[PDB]
């Protein structure tokens, strides 16, 4: 299990990782 959900979290921290 790390071929679906693990792309989720990514997309969450994308937002995040744009002011330093």
């Amino acid at each position: 299990y790390s071929d679906e959900l693990r792309q989720r979290l990514a997309a969450r921290l994308e937002a995040l990782k744009e002011n330093g």
